[PDB]
């Protein structure tokens, strides 16, 4: 469900913790998955760590169905909700 999917990416943004550094790469690699699909950027240069370690965790998924991308994202938003608490 796309309606679905926009709750769970509103609702991520008001946790009442903020996740874990693996945990928000496996959120931004997945949103980008299933709304962009498969990545089609440059990756950033050599002083950019963090937006090249969020490149390349988008860039693993490459070839993943935008279906399964949202459905891996919404259960995994559920799992940080009552995780973390909302």
């Amino acid at each position: 469900s796309q309606a679905e999917f926009d709750k769970a990416a509103e609702e991520v943004k008001h946790l009442k913790t903020k996740p874990a550094d693996e945990e928000m790469l496996f959120i931004y690699s997945h949103y980008k998955q299933a709304t962009v699909g498969d990545i089609n950027t440059e990756r950033p240069g050599m002083l950019d760590f963090k937006g090249k370690a969020k490149w390349d965790a988008w860039n693993e998924l490459k070839g993943t169905s935008k279906e399964d991308a949202m459905k891996a994202y919404i259960d995994k938003v559920e799992e940080l909700k009552k995780k973390y608490g909302i």
